[PDB]
Formats: C-alpha cells, structure tokens, sequence
C-alpha cells in the first residue's frame, strides 16, 4: 500500500530512485513536467509527491499551490541537482515537506518518505 509520485523534465524515472523504491517494495509514478504531472495528479489522489526542477518550461513554486490544491493530505517533497538553495525556500514554505539535502540519489529521500506517507497510513 505504497505509492509515491515523482516530477522532473528528463528521462523516464529519476536516478537512484527507481532501484531504491524497487527496494522498499512501492509504487511510484515519474512524470515529465508540471502539466504530466497535475493531470496524473487531478486524479491519481498520490499521497506523496516529488517534484524536480531539471530543466522545464513551466515554473515550479506556483505548481507547489496545485499539489495542496487538490492534494493538501499528500506530501511534497520536491527534490532536485541543478538551481539553487533559494529554490528550496521557495517552496517547503508554501506547504511542501522541506528540501531533500541529498540529490543524485534520494537516499535520504527513503528515510523521508516512510514519514511522508505517515499523514495517511
């Protein structure tokens, strides 16, 4: 009964991710941008999400609004190797679960995630 959601504009899956939740025993879902993802997520009730920030075209912070929109029980996690600290800011205080401090590899990520799905079992 695990189901995570992952964003970002680059390959199918994110690195490291993939062999880690095929680890853990869950069920993630990549997308490719903010308009994959929303309509993935106006249906599929993710209980948590994680956006990138690779190298799209249709912002991010705004997007942060649309997960607890229609998802305020869901987590957002929102985590990423390219752009800058003031990013993280710039979203984990609108409603997202802070900035994974550990990229190219989400190991961290796993810890989090455990806690993330904690709001909903």
């Amino acid at each position: 009964m695990k189901r995570v959601l992952v964003v970002d504009d680059e390959e199918s899956i994110t690195s490291s991710l993939s062999a880690i939740l095929e680890e853990e025993g869950y069920h993630p879902d990549t997308a490719k941008t903010l308009r994959e993802a929303e309509k993935k997520i106006k249906e599929l009730f993710f209980p948590v999400i994680v956006l990138d920030v690779w190298m799209p075209d249709g912002d991010g912070v705004n997007f942060i609004d649309f997960i607890k929109e229609n998802s305020p029980d869901s987590v957002v996690i929102v985590i990423t190797g390219h752009g800058s600290v003031d990013t993280a800011v710039k979203a984990i205080k609108k409603g997202a679960y802070e900035f994974l401090e550990k990229p190219f590899s989400v190991e961290r990520f796993l810890l989090t995630i455990k806690h993330a799905f904690e709001e909903y079992s």
